[PDB]
């Protein structure tokens, strides 16, 4: 077998990046300032987070076991419990002290054989009771909230139709379905997408097979009253490539950015319409909603190149680090149409943006508040002298949170500080009266002057004011997305505006 | 209520001193070198860690919540478990989350009233398969070797006769005894010392009741074959001082420092005899043994100031930190003697030194290897420009261990480095078979560079070379006492020489 490392190299893994791996429980955080006392529930995120050195040099960041934070809020108090996601790759590392999980989505790299290769470290939603922790290659694996225990991988009793479960499912609202899908749905290099969703009660409710133009990533997806749309990356997978050792996923310059449009309830595969928008890289979904017209309004991260840059075309052809810009795009999609080619979107602010959130009481329909990670160059905002060479590699860096109002055009732009970076920001309803994005915003920051991590509370009044800053002693390393479950939600999610 | 501070301020809580507070595990922690394979067993230290902000301004780190760290090593693999000791001054304040328990040992400074005050934070021993946290205002807390789960406050099957258990018992290879004692043994303020043994089957064998001259600190103890060895530190308790919110222990300038001698089975306490060194501090014992003649050689650090100079003497008059160097002394006591007063002792180095550990294969008897802290301030050794800024205050100083060879007088110095200190080590045989004082040490370094924790592996063979660095991502905060549990011993001790 290649030999196992003892210790963590490379620019992936120093610094900032250098996991921790701790799993347990620090109670009573230390808070600057008060946090609401009305607040009442839990923080979850996920970040990747390496259980033991790769035998792959330069692992990419999205190949770490996926480690669950709990930041549980009552009365102004708040605890953190944190455990990795005992997933198939965890279990088997675990236990036999060393790396066994090749290179991202390669099996053919593997030093054995895996039934799932789930790292679970994507997202980490609320569903019927408990939590999902999601990878898009896999089933979600099903965790304990309140003790973090991994139940399993989760099939929804028997009812998920698909190998893969997409990190980004939709909840609906108002029918309070949970709104799903998964690509490469009958394994690697397969064209197939399973469109699914899940009633309130968990029994499975749409399920449409339909097929992708090309082995695209569809990393995220929009659901509407009556349509969902899958934006594809134009990142393209070859199983010929991987099992000479090659990358799952390789840029391809010569295709558009595909946006399929399916009929949300009753469609069958080929009632799908896959419209041509100008190449360019499908970031996060902030939201979809169809308008007065019945025209949908796609609002998602839209770059003019390839943001995942460690994946370049087939001539090593791609952008630099920190290269890449992406815009707060709007997209007009017309099930109707017949013409497939799409006009460029127009952008609802200039910012270098990613990591959009709403209010998700109206996901699915009109939304008039977005907040989003910045990333301004502008100088001063960070002090890269300082902050680089203790951040290592291999994540987005965000250097603030901004509010748009789309009624007034109003910004306000959170700053954290010039030697502060900020992950994904949560949106929490001051109240179950409280008006869309009235409220509360968190976000975790990465203190490279303490190297600590640190907890900010917003309040949406004011967001360029911390009302609290809770204090880790040890760093949460950078991680992907996370959710507010609210104590005061029965089932886990706000109810209807 | 004084009002509960929701974050640590103060020097005591500063830089590397601020509390982390973590419960869990961290498995499989980076090693740079190699951790000989054949170290078979776990390394169990305790730190004093707040686990919540006191309402007592700069309290000392003695009255710190205990936190347990096992190192678990087994095939050059090791995995720390970090759990609180479930005092009950942890589980009140925890159900509050507020401090209650006031200043060190004055329970009339308490919040609530308290049962038992312990911290459980100064030593943490093996005994029958429990580990016993130790505190010596209060009987032991029994906790699980394997997963660091508190039982309770342990009596010894309802046997214990004294309300206090000191930190430093001593295991009797021969006989395989626990020798043990407590002062201040009928309660705050009292001369009572109790005397206690308990045997390999649990059951007590010695309890004799003596009478302390005057109610000073017994923090440490010598054991013999046919003698017990009280050396009293010059702290004196007045429960009138403490009564109006005072220290529990002033310094007494007009005392000596007391030895009490009392023959090991079958003494009344009239028979102890309180022989008189010059006025200093008892620091730890190395170790004591009976010579051809025998006298009693009793070796252990003695300063000729207050060590504990947070607590002066009645007219506030002591040292300033930093100032009092403690010395590997050598007293020399007859029991057949009626002389009181005793000479000046020997030193056998003249480093500043502390926590001092020999083969404890021949505790009780003759010993020809120490292991010992020492502070050095030769320029260069401590880069303090760089450190005394990151260390805030409160726990001292060890920049390097010595090995002193008895019979050749050889020393062996290891230095971590000039931006690392050091806790008190342990001593691990090599084997069964092998030599006094022949093996591994290990000591838990705190790295000032990285505000990290590292555990350095040490071959006897050449103290000076680090075989393994065990590289922590947190810090532990500077702590007291640990000790080895050797898998290859039954009852957790090893087998005489
Ligand atoms: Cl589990
Ligand atoms: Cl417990
Ligand atoms: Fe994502
Ligand atoms: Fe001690």
């Amino acid at each position: 077998l290649p030999p196992a490392p003892r210790y963590f190299q490379g620019e992936n893994t120093a610094g900032f990046m250098r996991p921790v791996r701790f799993e347990g429980d620090i109670t009573n955080l230390e808070v600057v300032g008060e946090i609401p006392k009305s607040i009442e529930g839990t923080f979850y995120r996920v970040m990747p987070e390496p259980h033991l050195p790769s035998f792959i040099p330069n692992d990419p960041w999205f190949n770490g076991d996926g480690n669950i934070s709990g930041f549980y809020f009552k009365d102004g108090h708040v605890d953190l419990k944190q455990r990795y996601v005992r997933t198939e790759k965890f279990v088997r590392e675990a236990e036999a002290r060393r790396s066994l999980l090749g290179k991202y989505r390669n099996r053919y790299t593997d030093l054995v054989e895996f039934k799932i290769r789930s790292t679970a470290n994507t997202n980490i939603v609320y569903w019927r009771g408990q939590l999902l922790a999601l990878k898009e290659d896999s089933p979600p694996y099903a965790m304990d909230p309140e003790t973090l225990e991994t139940f399993g991988v989760y099939d929804f009793d028997g009812q998920l139709p698909s190998l893969t479960f997409t990190a980004h499912p939709k909840f609906d609202p108002v029918t309070r379905e949970m709104v799903c899908f998964g690509y490469e749905a009958k394994g690697d290099g397969t064209r197939d997408i399973c469109y699914y969703s899940f009633g309130p009660d968990g029994k499975i409710a749409e399920t449409v097979w339909l097929v992708s133009p090309v082995c695209g990533m569809i990393h995220d997806f929009a659901v509407t009253e009556n349509f969902v749309i899958f934006p594809i990356i134009p990142l393209v997978c070859d199983v010929e490539r991987m099992k000479q050792g090659g990358d799952h996923w390789q840029w391809d310059y010569s295709i558009p950015m595909y946006i399929g449009v399916l009929p949300r309830r009753g469609a069958q595969g080929s009632d799908v319409k896959w419209f041509e928008a100008p190449h360019g890289f499908a970031g996060h979904v902030a939201n979809a909603f169809e308008d007065d017209k019945g025209h949908i309004q796609l609002q998602m991260a839209y770059a003019k190149d390839n943001v995942f840059f460690w994946w370049p075309d087939a001539n090593g052809k791609g952008p630099r680090p920190g290269e890449v810009e992406a815009h707060f795009a709007n997209f007009v999609l017309d099930y109707q149409s017949d013409k497939l080619p799409l006009a460029e979107p127009t952008y609802l602010v200039d910012d270098d943006m990613e990591f959009p959130r709403i209010d998700d009481r109206v996901a699915t329909r009109k939304h008039k508040h977005t907040f989003f990670c910045i990333f301004d160059r502008k100088p001063g905002v960070t002090d890269f002298e300082f902050v680089m060479p203790r951040a290592g590699g291999g994540a987005p860096m965000s250097n603030g949170l901004a509010h748009l109002n789309h009624e007034t055009g109003d910004i306000q732009r959170y700053l954290p500080g010039p030697r502060k970076l900020t992950g994904e920001c949560i949106f929490i309803p001051r109240n179950s009266e409280a008006a869309e994005g009235d409220g509360y915003v968190m976000v975790l920051l990465a203190n490279y002057e303490d190297m600590c991590s640190e907890l900010a509370v917003l309040d949406t009044k004011d967001l360029t004011n911390e009302v609290a800053l809770i204090k880790l002693p040890v760093r949460l390393r950078p991680g992907l997305h996370g959710n507010w479950v609210d104590k005061s939600d029965v089932d886990g999610h706000p109810a209807p505006l």
